[PDB]
């Protein structure tokens, strides 16, 4: 019984909140232009969909009105200095209100991004805290992965600490909560995941098959896959719950430096230091696309939102954009004088920031390809940029121990 429908922008769809006790069933509207023949996509939505019934039709055509009067429609905040010793990571929660940071001084502290409040610092790591990670549609719980082979469960409003998840021999590179935010997977240097309960903290599988170090990780929006990118080359796709290989994704000549399910769960792009990367089916594992024209190591692929387009970033000092289902390549975002370390697109997938060892993070428009901005103020190379969930907030990190806020005009 259907009880309530609520908008989700980006990527744009509709919730279906109902009684059974709540879930949720998503309406994913992934291809919605503005120009979409309304009357069409409400009636397939009203026949797809058995807990829609034709009487809910005049509230269904304002909610895409609303989505598309949407897609119809920077300035610093704050800087902040996070630790002294080699920061390494940072993140934001969904909203952006709080942000976290990881250090080679063995701690990972909680933001207050509005205030610059350092909340908590989470202590007994022994070793550099490499990875750290929000449970991040909730945002209620941190993992963190350190060089000390282990990797730790907090609480983000307590700073309590829950669990310290034991179990793989050699340091934690990299980590993630799945989606529902029930299990943690750790991808380390003994070339192994491992998948962990968040309840109960018990490990629940170990992922086995690769011959060297996982670097990257990746669950799918249902987190019913995960992906993994490995230095011998390979990617992975595993079952969540039978643990189990269900394709080895080679064709990469290199080691794999970037990994990411588009938002559909159809489709995987990697990234290579061979400086191609490589666009690969998720239902036969096969490789759709090989992607080249960057002249030196690709380090970052990322989809936009819906998955319509996406982006690798190399250390050619360039950004190339594609789209996804033609795979035509739309511009070549030159003008860094340093290699690009990361890439994100907003939540609108109608621009694009990249970070550069050029101490400059720079926003870039997806139709025409021009640098907007050029975001200046670190004093070192830019490991990161990201966008808050909205898109009204980024965040840069640098190896200058630092943290900038930037805020978009209101």
């Amino acid at each position: 019984k259907l009880r309530k429908f609520l908008l989700r922008y980006y990527p744009p769809g509709i919730i279906l909140q109902y009684e059974r006790v709540m879930k949720q069933k998503p309406i994913d509207l992934l291809d919605l232009t503005p120009d979409v023949d309304v009357e069409v996509l409400l009636s397939q939505i009203i026949r797809q969909e058995p807990l829609i019934s034709e009487n809910r039709r005049p509230a269904l055509r304002q909610l895409i009105h609303r989505l598309i009067d949407k897609m119809l429609e920077f300035t610093l905040f704050k800087v902040l200095r996070a630790h002294i010793l080699p920061l390494t990571n940072c993140a934001f929660n969904k909203s952006g209100d709080r942000f976290i940071t990881g250090s080679y001084d063995r701690t990972c502290k909680v933001w207050n991004t509005f205030t610059g409040e350092e909340v908590f610092t989470l202590e007994g790591h022994k070793n550099v805290v490499y990875a750290i990670a929000f449970n991040n549609p909730y945002g209620d719980k941190i993992v963190t992965g350190s060089f000390d082979k282990t990797c730790k469960l907090w609480d983000a409003y307590t700073g309590q600490l829950y669990y310290t998840l034991k179990g793989h021999q050699t340091e934690i590179v990299c980590l993630s909560f799945n989606p529902q935010s029930t299990i943690i997977a750790t991808g380390s240097m003994d070339n192994t995941a491992k998948l962990w309960d968040v309840e109960t903290g018990q490990e629940r599988a170990t992922l086995a098959g690769h011959r060297a170090e996982i670097v990257s990780l990746g669950f799918n929006t249902g987190g019913d896959l995960i992906v993994t990118g490995s230095f011998d080359h390979d990617s992975r796709l595993w079952d969540v719950r039978t643990g189990q290989c269900v394709h080895v994704l080679s064709g990469h000549r290199g080691e794999v430096s970037s990994t990411q399910f588009n938002y559909a769960g159809t489709l995987v792009v990697s990234g290579s230091i061979d400086c191609t990367s490589r666009l690969w089916d998720v239902r036969s594992g096969r490789c759709l696309s090989v992607k080249q024209g960057h002249t030196d190591e690709v380090l970052d692929v990322a989809f936009d939102a819906a998955g319509t387009k996406m982006v690798s970033a190399s250390a050619d000092g360039s950004a190339r954009l594609y789209h996804t289902l033609t795979g035509v390549c739309q511009h070549t975002l030159v003008g860094h004088e340093g290699e690009i370390s990361k890439v994100a697109f907003n939540p609108q997938g109608t621009r694009l920031i990249t970070a550069s060892s050029d101490k400059t993070c720079r926003l870039w428009d997806c139709d025409t390809g021009e640098c907007l901005q050029v975001l200046e103020g670190h004093t070192d190379e830019i490991f990161s940029c990201a966008f808050n969930y909205e898109g009204d907030f980024i965040i840069t990190g640098s190896k200058d121990n630092t943290c900038r806020i930037w805020k978009a005009l209101t």
